[PDB]
């Protein structure tokens, strides 16, 4: 359930969880 | 459920999950 | 449940968790 | 890993 | 992980 | 991590 | 200049 | 002029 | 210069 | 030798004028 | 001399002008 | 002489001009 090493422009959104 | 190592200009979505 | 190593215009959202 | 990089990125949803 | 260079990034999620 | 440089980011939801 | 809509662009000189 | 949405844009340069 | 949205930019120049 | 309307993410990098 | 309209994701890369 | 509507995740890199 964890998440890591967003970067580089990186975008993560997980909407609903 | 984890993610990692989003990069490069990379995007993850995951709605509704 | 944890995040780690958000950087490099680095962005996340995690709505409804 | 090394030497990434990149552009942008869009991405749309509709509900 | 090195010399990583991106640009932004654009996402939209209507409900 | 070294030498990691990036630009923005924009992400909107509507509920 | 209507609806437009794209992505990244990456573009390198060495000299 | 309307409606436009796009991404991120990397570009160098060496001299 | 109506709706525009848009992300981040990287641009260098090494003299 | 003017500039107008930099928006939507823009960026003007003029050296050496 | 002038450039208009660099939109769309659109890069403009002139050296040595 | 001069530069307009750079929009839209538009970037100019003039350089030696």
């Amino acid at each position: 359930d964890n998440i890591k090493h967003v970067l580089g422009g990186g975008s993560v959104q997980i909407v609903y969880k």
